[PDB]
This record gives C-alpha cells, structure tokens and sequence, in this order.
C-alpha cells in the first residue's frame, strides 16, 4: 500500500496542449515517475500483440480506448515502481470522470491535478506541426478535430470534477515552455 500512500499527480489537458513536454521537465527536475497513458498504449502496439493491433485502430480514429485496459496498464506500472518511486506523474489519464473515479477505487487519490490549458486553435497548430515529422498517425487534421471534440466533451468535466475536489492548478500552456514550467514548479513546490 506504498502506492495508495504515494504522491500522485494527474496531468490533464487537450491534445497538443503540452502535457508531455511539461512532464519531461518535471522528471528532470523533481525525479517523479512519469506514466503516460499514450506511451503505455503505444508500447503495447509496439509489442506486435493482437491487443496492440486493436488499440492501434482505436487510437488512429482518435477515440478513447476501454477504461480497464488503460487503468490496468497504469496500475501495473505503478506497482512495478512502488518501492523506488519518489512520486507518480500520471499523464493523459484520467480523460473522463469515470476514469478518475475508478482510479480512486483501485489505486489511490491524487494530491494535485495540473491542468495544462491551451486554446483549441493553439492545439491544432501544434499538432499539425508535430505531424510533419512524428510517427503518430493521429496527427492529421480530421483526427485532430475528433480528439479535440472528445476532449471538450469527456475530459473537460474531469477538470471540473477535480476543481470541486479542490486540487486543480491551472498552468497557461500558451506561454513559452520554461515559463509554463515556472507555474508547474510553483504548484509542485506547494505540495
Ligand atoms: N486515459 C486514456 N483513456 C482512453 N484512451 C486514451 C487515454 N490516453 C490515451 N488514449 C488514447 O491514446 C491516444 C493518444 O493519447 P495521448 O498520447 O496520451 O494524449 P495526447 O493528448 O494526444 O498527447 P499529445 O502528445 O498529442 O499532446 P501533449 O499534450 O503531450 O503535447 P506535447 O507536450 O507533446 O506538445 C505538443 C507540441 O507542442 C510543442 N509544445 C508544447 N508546449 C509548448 C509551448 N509552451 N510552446 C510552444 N510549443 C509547445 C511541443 O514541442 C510539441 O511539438 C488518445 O487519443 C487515445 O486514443
Ligand atoms: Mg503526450
């Protein structure tokens, strides 16, 4: 039960808002264990498994993969690091209110949610630029629009939920990367 007593930080924001970017800075500075739902899912794809093929199809459409699948991947990763971790940074989960609730039922309660806030047009620009070079098949304009629609519909209520909980710190991800990280640092330092 090292885990349920562990420091757990949720990182929530739209596609291309800068979640991963900020999380890499957090890792370098604070040394937290970075668990990205996207990275865990893409790792399953990379394994060549039949599960991986199914997840790949879902992610290519810009849709949410089943709750149990991603939560179980995250839980397993947390357990594998429970003895050595300085704290957990959960990046890209939860993306619906039910994902937050099941995480609290099966794992533990977050002490902080970092709301990486960016405008829709900013996210589109960022993702199209990244899509010029990235290995992501979902960085195309049509799928980008689907990802955004899902974000506002399903994931923004997550932000509202943890605002009601009282643990959200909003960071302005339209500033320069280091400037955003200053706000991130402020929030983490106050823990
Ligand atoms: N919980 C879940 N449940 C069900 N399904 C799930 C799930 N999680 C994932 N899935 C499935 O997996 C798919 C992929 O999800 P996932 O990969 O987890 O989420 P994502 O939001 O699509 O991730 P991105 O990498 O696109 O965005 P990011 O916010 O991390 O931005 P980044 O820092 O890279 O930055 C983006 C660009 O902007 C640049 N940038 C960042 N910040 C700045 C800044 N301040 N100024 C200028 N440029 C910046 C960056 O250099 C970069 O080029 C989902 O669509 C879904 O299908
Ligand atoms: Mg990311």
């Amino acid at each position: 039960d090292k885990i349920k007593d562990a420091k757990i930080i949720f990182v929530v924001g739209g596609p291309g808002s800068g979640k991963g970017t900020q999380c890499e800075k957090i890792v370098a500075k604070y040394g937290y264990t970075h668990l990205s739902s996207g990275d865990l899912l893409r790792a399953e794809v990379a394994s060549g498994s039949e599960r991986g093929k199914q997840l790949q199809a879902i992610m290519q459409k810009g849709e949410l993969v089943p709750l149990d699948t991603v939560l179980d991947m995250i839980k397993d990763a947390m357990i594998a690091k429970a003895d050595v971790s300085k704290g957990f940074l959960i990046d890209g989960y939860p993306r619906e209110v039910k994902q937050g609730e099941e995480f609290e039922k099966k794992i533990g309660k977050p002490c902080l949610l970092l709301y990486v806030d960016a405008k829709a047009e900013t996210m589109v620009k960022r993702l199209l630029k990244r899509g010029e070079t990235s290995g992501r098949s979902d960085d195309n304009e049509e799928t980008i629009k689907k990802r955004l629609d899902l974000y506002y519909k399903a994931t923004e209520p997550v932000i509202a939920f943890y605002e009601g909980r009282g643990i959200v710190k909003k960071v302005d991800s339209e500033l320069a990367v280091d400037d955003v990280f200053g706000q991130v640092s402020k929030a983490i330092d106050a823990l």
